[PDB]
RNA sequence: AGUACGAGAGGACCGGGAUGGACAUACCUCUGGUGUACCAGUUGUCGUGCCAACGGCAUAGCUGGGUAGCUAUGUGUGGAC
């Protein structure tokens, strides 16, 4: 009938990083706030964040699979890029950031283990 | 400690615990073995006059169990600090 969000509350973001950066947590952490008021599968996983819709797609860090890293963000509108705060910016790191400025992706960086 | 190291794959030193193999030793409570003066079943035959009950011989006649002792495959202990 009619789409339960609209154009202006869709965010469809890709999480990339290094090796180890912590991807899986922190899809899993924004799956978990999401759903409250979990394993992740499948391609993209929908969710909603404050009456937006976020569509996350997870992918890979080895410069292996940059085959995902590559098919994402071709679809993907925005990504979110997360570092290891000790060592910052890593090999793979250089290699998604590359691949989303070749697809023109906006991106956000995020600080991951500042505890460590 | 998935830490140091490593692009990644992978992946420690040092330290702290648990639990084994092999070996040695003591020991029989347990699990089992043996257990020819323990208990029981049973065949053939000869006896105790006969019935009943028993004895001899047949590998301890054979068979099912089995005490102590002696035992390992069983139970403790050791090579720690
Ligand atoms: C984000 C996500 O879910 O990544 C998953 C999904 C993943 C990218 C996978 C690695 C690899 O098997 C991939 C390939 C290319 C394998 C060949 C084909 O089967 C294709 C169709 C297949 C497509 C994708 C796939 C299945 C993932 C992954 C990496 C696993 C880590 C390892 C460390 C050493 C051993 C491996 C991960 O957990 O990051
Ligand atoms: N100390 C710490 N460890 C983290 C943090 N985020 C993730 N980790 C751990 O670091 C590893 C990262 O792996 P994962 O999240 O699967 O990352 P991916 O390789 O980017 O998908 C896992 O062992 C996580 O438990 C964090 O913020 N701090
Ligand atoms: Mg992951
Ligand atoms: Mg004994
Ligand atoms: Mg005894
Ligand atoms: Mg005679
Ligand atoms: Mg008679
Ligand atoms: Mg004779």
């Amino acid at each position: 009938m009619a789409r339960e969000f609209s154009l202006e509350k869709t965010r469809n973001i890709g999480i990339m990083a290094h090796i180890d950066a912590g991807k899986t947590t922190t899809t899993e952490r924004i799956l978990y706030y999401t759903g409250r008021i979990i394993t992740i599968t499948s391609a993209a996983t929908t969710a909603a964040w404050e009456g937006h819709r976020v569509n996350i797609i997870d992918t890979p860090g080895h410069v292996d699979f940059t085959v995902e890293v590559e098919r994402s963000l071709r679809v993907l509108d925005g990504a979110v890029t997360v570092l290891d705060a000790q060592s910052g910016v890593e090999p793979q790191t250089e290699t998604v950031w590359r691949q989303a400025t070749t697809y023109g992706v906006p991106r956000i960086v995020f600080v991951n283990k500042m505890d460590k």
